[PDB]
């Protein structure tokens, strides 16, 4: 698979990727550094790469949400999709454990708190059609 989109979150924001690693979520909609380039990698493991800003979005090992354009196994996350039909994004780095959240302010969330349910946790693909 291959797929870009623009990653929608329940909270009202969209993940942007800074052309110098800042990853935070953006309300602005045709902003650029919002498109994303979600790539198979193995199971239903999954990568993304922000197309403009090129970098990639991982978790180390104690839980930050930073980006680089080394990968490594950091940068491994896998796709779920909860029976709300929302997709969720936990790491490969160690029920279910850390996510890819956004907190109603933007800015990211640390992984010793993220859990399945919250609907930080719970975000959206769409097209940028």
């Amino acid at each position: 698979d291959i797929r870009v989109r623009r990653l929608f979150c329940r909270t009202q924001w969209y993940l942007r990727i800074d052309k110098r690693g800042k990853v935070k979520g953006t309300q602005e909609m045709r902003n650029s550094y919002n498109i994303m380039e979600i790539r198979t990698v193995a199971v239903g493991i999954v990568a993304i790469k922000g197309v403009e800003s090129e970098y990639y979005l991982a978790m180390n090992k104690e839980g930050k949400l930073y980006a680089k354009k080394e990968c490594n196994e950091d940068c491994n996350f896998k796709e779920l999709i909860l029976e709300n039909h929302y997709n969720t994004y936990a790491s490969a780095k160690w029920g279910g454990e850390m996510f890819v959240a956004l907190n109603q302010k933007g800015l990211p969330v640390k992984g010793k708190k993220t859990k399945k349910e919250q609907k930080t946790a719970h975000f959206l693909p769409m097209a940028i059609t």
